């Protein structure tokens, strides 16, 4: 349904393992509040499991954004993220560079907001 | 002196701005003890900085480690450092898996573990 | 195949949703080193889940522990868990208070550790 | 004053001792905004102290809550108390399941988020 | 100014560092950053300034407006909300309020703190 | 003594607290933990005290013997690595080293840090 994007490790299944996951990206729409959230104007990376969809971050090229919108578990519905104040960091694109914005989901601890900070790092060219 | 290895994406110079680094890898000599820091037989992850080097963790074949002598040009501030317990994560060879050991410098952030282990993930063939 | 000790809270699966769990208690060997480990001595809370048993913590009347023995996901070996120095506290019990060690595995954050505490002192009596 | 609530373990009076501390509830009064703050619409979880009371969390079945005004007898710093955003967990009722909203007072560390987080689960009927 | 230590720059060694202050406006929103009304706590970086924390006389603010030759990434940075504390003065206490800029880690929010009670006269 | 403030009674009010000293004896283990060789830095608690770091000319201790009147659940307390930093003396630059106890909340080892550079004369 969605491309995979960010590969991260996480601690499992046994206590000092590491097991592979790749995050995967959406397209989704963000916004000032909850019902500004109409065009697709964010990318979302975000881990599956059992139970549903787990968001960690957004990028954007807009920087005032503060709630994200996503489909619920099964098409049953709509949920609302949150979002930290933005990181803004550049890109190295074929129309030269491109300024980006970084948010975090509220609520990801530091570890996790690490490894999406990594995985970014090593996986998009950056200026 | 030394190949560049992971890219991170560290805060500065102000506030929410994410600039690009890149840590470097050398090799170093771990051991269970302090006395059995001889051969190297782990690759060091680090940032450089003025006068020295900062090392984040460490990559080794070998289990059971706890310490490592640097050379006295990273400007330690102790003649040994201290790991915690390992990692164990599964690389992907072209002679098939080989199991790999991780070791945090003993005192490292959640977020600096979180982005060696992102940035770890997106570089290296894994499984 | 072992019984409920612990109800937690952990996060998911989607954002800002928490999900009950029981953690579940198994006797286990431990010790001051991993050869050490061969008579049961302590009680082990863990979590299970698809890839196998992840454990948070040991219980036991012991002050000395270091390690603890576990069996292998599906019969396949040992497993061996490093231990951070313990805390004490005493319970109530029908002969009277009895002083116990609480023991986390190292490596877990904490949250996690919080999560045990709560949920020992409000499901175990104490003195 | 007010009734015990969830037991913790808090270290002390020395090092690596644990000591039983039951938290306590009462009323307050949240608010979507500061000015919102006037009927008691949620129950706080406190640690008396000397000369006050310290607020971990409060529990409540309104969304969408973003501030607290405790009374002055708490000994606050600041007039208005900030709250994260919400957890959602169901507890089971007599009358059901019924979704409830747990909101932490902001800058809580983890080890305390996370002793709430078990002694609740211990403690109240969940699902 | 307050002294702080940072690691580095090898592992396990400890470096004095001064942090400096400057004005600064900050505000309950951030079109309310209109007049200087707090104190900003900052480290000197190559190419910029960090700032750790603010202290004012206000216990409202929320954002605070940062000079763009700091290398920030957004003019504007939100403020964690205000701990009260009481500064003993020859003219008698003075209520303050201290804002961690927001995220800051725990440790550096600690190295304020300790700075803070050790420089300044409180009670 | 190391002069740091301590959130409570009530939340977002902050209250001074001196650390106060004690001899200590350390070591590389347990059983070497015969001798005063390092100070003890620690929070007074209702029933005992609480210790948060030891400063100590040795670079390779690991476990520390506190008194039982402190209120402790062992004898032993184990030690973090420790930090190097250098006092600025009147008889000259002095090498010292910090441990804190194993697992302090980084909240309070950035307190003890932030104490420390303010308190005493470094470089
Ligand atoms: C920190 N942490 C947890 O608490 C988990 C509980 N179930 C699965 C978990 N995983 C993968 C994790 O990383
Ligand atoms: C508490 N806890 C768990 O239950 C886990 C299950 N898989 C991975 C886990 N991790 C990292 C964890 O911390
Ligand atoms: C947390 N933290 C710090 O305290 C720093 C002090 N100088 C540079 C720093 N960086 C990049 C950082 O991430
Ligand atoms: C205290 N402090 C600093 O001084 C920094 C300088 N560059 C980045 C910094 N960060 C993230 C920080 O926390
Ligand atoms: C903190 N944390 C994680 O990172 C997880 C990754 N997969 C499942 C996770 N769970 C349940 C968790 O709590
Ligand atoms: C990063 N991450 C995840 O992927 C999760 C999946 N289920 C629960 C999760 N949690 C709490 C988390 O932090
Ligand atoms: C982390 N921490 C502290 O800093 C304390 C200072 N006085 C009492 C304290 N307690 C119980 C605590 O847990
Ligand atoms: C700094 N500090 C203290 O002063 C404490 C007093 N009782 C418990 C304490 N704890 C856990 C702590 O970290
Ligand atoms: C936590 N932290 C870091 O990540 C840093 C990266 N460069 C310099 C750093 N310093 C001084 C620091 O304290
Ligand atoms: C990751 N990292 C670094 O790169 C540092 C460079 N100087 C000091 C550093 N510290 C404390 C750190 O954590
Ligand atoms: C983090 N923390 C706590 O958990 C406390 C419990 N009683 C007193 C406490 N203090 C002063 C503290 O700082
Ligand atoms: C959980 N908890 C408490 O109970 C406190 C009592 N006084 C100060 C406290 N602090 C900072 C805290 O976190």
């Amino acid at each position: 349904h969605h491309s995979a994007a960010l590969e991260v490790l996480f601690q499992g299944p046994g206590n000092n393992e590491l097991s592979p996951v790749a995050l995967r990206q959406m397209s989704c729409a963000a916004g000032t509040t909850q019902t500004a959230c109409t065009d697709d104007n964010a990318l979302a990376y975000y881990n599956t499991t059992k139970g549903g969809r787990f968001v960690l971050a957004l990028l954007s090229d807009l920087q005032d954004l503060k709630w994200a919108r996503f489909p619920k578990s099964d098409g049953t519905g709509t949920i609302y993220t949150e979002l930290e104040p933005p990181c803004r960091f550049v890109t190295d694109t074929p129309k030269g560079p491109k300024v980006k914005y970084l948010y975090f989901i509220k609520g990801l601890n530091n570890l996790n907001r690490g490894m999406v900070l990594g995985s970014l790092a090593a996986t998009v060219r950056l200026q």
